């Protein structure tokens, strides 16, 4: 199978994806995240966050009041699934969850919580 | 004579400036707002606002519920001193104030109200 999926965040405030279908036959799923642009963090930060479709919105407020030195994140935010913490130009960044934190049948998104970039660094993930 | 400024904002979620001196023997003061790049409004609108520094933070905030129909403002909001409407990318839109509305012993910012955009589209406004 194929438990992890590789995506960028580039400088032009996109994913170079916006679905992710997670295996139901995955005891974990890993996210590799890397930025191929030029920007650093504080112009053109991203992350990689997953919650349900409901919280995005909570989600992504609250992280923009929390600030960038907490990476744009309520800090311990019972909403967020799993997360990445926010990168630059040329760095990368990994995480792996358990996919026993998913329910079928419940919707997820994954998105930037950078401040604006939601609008297009986002997509959806389900199990298959 | 110069009582006007031309200000951009782009794809990366800037503005070209950020600060706008205001000369004290202008009446009225013009700002003229652009959008190069190839993004629409609704996932990368721009307005140009101008309010108190203290008010700024209730004018986005309200601005954000108002939704994209309404510019990202609230209708009818006392504390906004000026605004141009929400703009894609090959769009434009100018706003005229006058200067007589800049009191003394205040200080004034512009912002973007698009939802998370003020993080980097913000500025100050000063009467000199
Ligand atoms: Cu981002
Ligand atoms: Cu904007």
């Amino acid at each position: 199978a194929q438990c992890s999926v590789d995506i960028q965040g580039n400088d032009q405030m996109q994913f170079n994806t916006n679905a992710i279908t997670v295996d139901k036959s995955c005891k974990q799923f890993t996210v590799n995240l890397s930025h191929p642009g030029n920007l650093p963090k504080n112009v053109m930060g991203h992350n990689w966050v997953l919650s349900t479709a409901a919280d995005m919105q909570g989600v992504v407020t609250d992280g923009m009041a929390s600030g960038l030195d907490k990476d744009y994140l309520k800090p311990d935010d019972s909403r967020v699934i799993a997360q990445t913490k926010l990168i630059g130009s040329g760095e990368k960044d990994s995480v792996t969850f358990d996919v026993s934190k998913l329910k079928e049948g419940e919707q997820y998104m994954f998105f930037c919580t950078f401040p604006g970039h939601s609008a297009l660094m986002k997509g959806h993930l389900t199990l298959k």
